[PDB]
């Protein structure tokens, strides 16, 4: 089994798929993990940005991106998943045409730039397939709406569409417990039905602490019950206990 997780941003497979990244491994697979909004960022940054820094407990003018790269390789040794990390600026970094910045709440522009964003990451997506050559690929549901997970999605389903590979798509945590859970694909996709994992408690050790790694975002994340709220969560969709992951499978709708 050649598995291929691709994370939107730097923690989004460990919080959403963690132990299932972790129990793939342990089964002998070979796993990566690529993180498409990775992209090297430099000053100046937008003040939106520089708030964000001091959120994750780094100076304004810090290399974020630098620390969360580091923080992802940690995670993901911990679970023993391969990393890659993307060129693509994440959200707080990007400029629009005209000038402004991408972020401030999402500044208006053109569904063109969108596109052309999802173009992009599609391309490399449809790269790393040739290069790796998975058997699965999973990717986020972008449960939330936030707009890097609406584009890595989106990319992944065209992109697996094209190369004839079967795509997944997870539960985004730790969105889903704030969120209804509904999405909109692309045309021509739907969801199937839910599979809800039941892992063994190792596995959901090895999530947790690997979680842990991306330090900067516990701030954030915790709101300071995290983990409670990520145990409740599995709780709901499997009241018979035991830690799990949702995951859909994405197919083509009748008549596409
Ligand atoms: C960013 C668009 C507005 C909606 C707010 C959603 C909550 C923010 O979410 C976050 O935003 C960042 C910037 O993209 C990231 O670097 C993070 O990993 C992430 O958790
Ligand atoms: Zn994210």
């Amino acid at each position: 089994t050649r598995l291929l997780a691709i994370s939107p941003h730097l923690d989004d497979a460990v919080l959403s798929f963690g132990a299932g990244l972790a129990q793939a491994a342990q089964d002998g697979a070979n796993v990566l993990v690529y993180t498409v909004f990775a992209g090297a960022a430099q000053p100046p940054y937008s003040p939106a940005a520089q708030r964000m820094h001091t959120i994750w407990g780094l100076a304004p003018d810090d290399d974020a991106v630098l620390y969360r790269r580091k923080e992802d390789i940690a995670a993901l040794d911990h679970l023993r998943v391969a990393h890659r990390h993307g060129r693509f600026l994440d959200s707080i970094y990007r400029k629009l045409p005209d000038g402004r910045w991408l972020t401030a709440a999402v500044n208006d522009h053109s569904p063109d730039s969108d596109h052309d964003l999802v173009g992009e990451v599609a391309d490399d997506i449809r790269s790393i397939i040739d290069e790796f050559d998975p058997t699965l690929v999973v990717t986020c549901a972008a449960i939330g709406e936030h707009p890097d997970h609406e584009a890595t999605r989106d990319a992944a389903l065209f992109a697996t569409h094209e190369k004839n590979v079967p795509v997944r798509l997870w539960e985004d945590l730790p969105y889903a417990v704030f969120k209804s859970g509904a999405v909109e694909l692309p045309q021509g996709f739907r969801l199937g039905s839910a599979d809800v994992s039941s892992v063994k408690p190792e596995m959901r050790s090895q999530k947790f602490q690997a979680v842990e790694r991306y330090s900067s975002q516990m701030v954030l994340l915790n709101g300071n019950n995290l983990f409670d709220r990520l145990d409740e969560h599995a709780r709901q969709n499997a009241p018979h206990g035991g830690y799990g992951e949702t995951t859909w499978p994405v197919v083509r709708s009748d008549d596409s």
